[PDB]
């Protein structure tokens, strides 16, 4: 399972091709404006088209696309310890069924304006990537793209100071459902708090323990 990336940047044509660990992935798009060094946003109908090997190319239509020439690839896991970088396509598979998924860097609504994301589970019985919005909602005011372990996603949020929120998902069948939010406050570094909620009989509850 090892982990392999690749960068590219749009060619005269508005067009990328690259080969990731023998999934083949292709960018088409026109009149991208630079965002910042290295990094173009490209919301003029980018398409993404995925070729797992064996099967019919599948193309995607996000948003928009931020693509960073100078991280524009990554196949792997999601590693809470691993992944710290921040490319604008990844190929990983998120809910453990053996298929890779696809997560594309789409907007700018994580915490404090930084990347967030869409998320494209495969959905074996359809042959093809579906969009998935209870995954790509965990990205929207977080600090970057969850970890995933086991069955369990983590997602960090809070105000970049004092207040950290440490968020888990269980994720069963193509849907991601909360089920621990923990609320530390340190604004009083003498007196840490700390609150505790858990999914209880369908809803989130306070709990002491
Ligand atoms: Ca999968």
């Amino acid at each position: 399972k090892m982990p392999s990336t690749a960068n590219a940047k749009l060619n005269e044509q508005g067009e990328i091709s690259a080969d990731i660990g023998g999934i083949a992935v292709s960018v088409h798009a026109q009149s991208c404006t630079e965002d910042s060094p290295g990094i173009m946003l490209c919301n003029r109908s980018p398409v993404v088209e995925v070729t797992f090997p064996g099967a019919k190319p599948i193309a995607l239509e996000p948003e928009a696309l931020y693509v960073d020439s100078n991280s524009t690839f990554y196949h792997g896991p999601l590693d809470d310890t691993y992944k710290k970088n921040r490319h604008s396509i990844i190929l990983t598979d998120i809910n453990g069924d053996g298929h890779e998924d696809v997560v594309v860097w789409s907007g700018k609504e994580g915490n404090y304006g930084g990347p967030s994301y869409s998320v494209y589970l495969f959905d074996a019985a359809q042959k093809t990537l579906v969009f998935n919005q209870s995954l790509s909602d965990i990205t929207v005011m977080a600090n970057g793209l969850f970890s995933v372990k086991g069955n369990m996603l983590t997602s960090t949020s809070g105000d970049g100071c004092c207040i950290h929120v440490f968020d888990t998902y269980e994720l069963k069948n193509n849907e991601a459902v909360l089920i621990e939010r923990l609320t530390e406050d340190t604004n009083d570094p003498a007196n840490p708090k700390k609150k505790i909620e858990r999914l209880q009989d369908g809803e989130m509850k306070e709990v002491s323990n």
